[PDB]
């Protein structure tokens, strides 16, 4: 994907992207932040006085501190009379909204900062390092990925060079599987946690399995993401999961099914410096 570049224009950053080119102001004061992970990010920078507008329907418990400020909807439900309400200088979106792309441009500056499923660090650092340079917090916020990457090494560290992890998701009663550079992929491609099919290539939505192929594969960690707890679904991973097939892999004898935060890797993909910090110790803690 192209990565955002900016150049020094005075009063403002000539900025792009992806997506397009935005003239944005420096330090701009009345941002509408559609990424929940960037929202993070200016938590973690302390710009929260900046952010004026947020996806209040999708706002998760990590981010409750920002259940005051006025609400654009959700993430893929937006408030268009909402976000005009507001006249913001710049607002920030990720890939679920680029459908929505020309019609925010004529809002304001729409800054794009989508992640690279091939070349997620790269992504990340490009995108809280542009949101840092309006502010002229560079040092800052590079000091908290610093911070990250020594996280990652410390983890790193951890990682057995042998164990291999399913990574899957669950929606409805569907089970789907992830593997290298694919949604999820981190875990694999940032924390080096083996894939038990490492040549595994996948869609958007992964690859539909069952507990038979569980089996088969046989993994020593079970990594999970439960849509079902964002959509409210009545079903949960833990009940898919619960047969007698999974019952008799090495991850569910070792208790090494481990079920991940969905806010975090669902919505904010860790697309922040607070989301990834805290998903990397998840990691961390379920492999130690
Ligand atoms: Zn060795
Ligand atoms: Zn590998």
């Amino acid at each position: 994907m192209l990565p955002i570049s900016m150049s020094d224009e005075g009063d403002s950053f000539l900025v792009k992207d992806s997506l397009g080119e935005n003239k944005i102001p420096k330090n701009p004061s009345k941002v509408v932040i559609l990424d929940l992970g960037i929202l993070d990010t200016f938590d973690a920078l302390k710009l929260n006085d900046k952010v004026v507008g947020v996806p209040a329907k999708n706002l998760p418990k990590y981010l409750q501190q920002f259940k005051n400020k006025p609400s654009v909807g959700g993430v893929q439900q937006v408030d268009f009379e909402a976000i005009n309400a507001l006249k913001p200088d710049l607002i920030i979106i990720s890939g679920r909204q680029s459908k929505f792309y020309d019609k925010l441009k004529e809002i304001a500056p729409t800054l794009f900062v989508g992640l690279d499923n091939a070349n997620f660090l790269s992504s990340f650092e490009n995108n809280v390092l542009s949101v840092a340079k309006l502010y002229g917090l560079e040092k800052e916020a590079l000091e908290k990925i610093s911070d990250i990457k020594n996280e990652i090494e410390k983890a790193k560290s951890i990682v057995d060079e042998d164990k291999k992890a399913l990574i899957i998701l669950t929606n409805s009663n569907k089970i789907s599987a992830f593997g290298p550079q694919s949604r999820f992929g981190i875990i694999h491609d940032v924390l080096g946690i083996n894939a038990v099919d490492e040549n595994i290539k996948v869609g958007t939505h992964g690859k539909s399995i069952n507990s038979e192929f569980i089996l088969e594969k046989n993994p020593d960690y079970i990594f999970v993401v439960d849509r079902n707890v964002i959509l409210g679904n009545k079903e949960r991973a833990q009940g898919i999961l619960d047969n007698a097939l999974v019952a008799k892999t090495k991850a569910a004898q070792n208790k090494k099914i481990i079920y991940l935060d969905p806010e975090y890797w669902f919505l904010a993909s860790g697309n922040g410096l607070e989301s990834l910090k805290t998903m990397i110790l998840e990691i961390k803690n379920a492999v130690k």
